[PDB]
């Protein structure tokens, strides 16, 4: 009458929610339900979109002093 | 030291899943890696959503800096 879907952590992702808000092993059947639905003649196609936020640079133009310098 | 989180479904939407394409145990630590990470609290924190595009332009410079010309 039941099944015991259990996905020993500790390590994995779960934990993270857990340790934030135990209250994902129902979400964890909750998930299932959004992509319960969209299975069905579909999958992904159209999400991902641009891939790129703040790559963090390391230049913001050197050539910029104030303060007499020009080191090198 | 693992940990062993099991949400007991057959009635959740768990079986959807691995009734389908029963790989979900990992996902269920991964889906839950998506939120840990995301997870900022709600959607007041520091600035808004980035990435503001009105057309598609690619041109930031010139290729270095203005020290040459000679259009020809």
């Amino acid at each position: 009458m039941k099944q015991r879907i259990t996905v020993t952590v500790d390590s994995d992702s779960y934990q993270l929610l857990k340790a934030y808000d135990v209250n994902i092993s129902g979400l964890v059947s909750t998930t299932m339900q959004n992509e319960a639905r969209r299975l069905r003649a579909e999958r992904w196609k159209v999400e991902n979109q641009e891939g790129m936020v703040e790559v963090a640079r390391f230049i913001e133009m050197n050539g910029s002093f104030a303060d007499e310098n020009k080191d090198w």
